[PDB]
RNA sequence: AGCUUUG
């Protein structure tokens, strides 16, 4: 099978936690890691986070399965992860 | 800290 795969997770209430995501995506694929985003200034949640799977096809499953799932009643978004530094970084000529 | 939005 393919190697591990990592996805974005969001649209989560602050009431959501890294522990719930552990039970959310695990039955779809063996979880290799999670990183729920938290504020540097207050340590509070951010309502989104990262998660890694043992297989890309198991991540792709938990993707379309939890994509719009009403976790705590709000549809959580899921999708592939990607760089974004080019969205705002710059350098002199 | 509340919302799709990304290390």
């Amino acid at each position: 099978m393919a190697g591990p795969m990592r996805l974005y997770v969001g649209s989560l209430h602050f009431n959501i936690t890294e522990d719930m995501l552990r039970g959310i995506f695990e039955p779809f694929g063996r979880i290799e890691s999670i990183q729920l985003m938290m504020d540097s200034e207050t340590g509070r949640s951010k309502g989104y986070g990262f998660i890694t799977f043992s297989d890309s096809e198991c991540a792709k499953k938990a993707l379309e399965q939890l994509n719009g799932f009403e976790l705590a009643g709000r549809p959580m978004k899921v999708g592939h992860v990607t760089e974004r530094t080019d969205a705002l970084e710059l350098v002199p000529r």
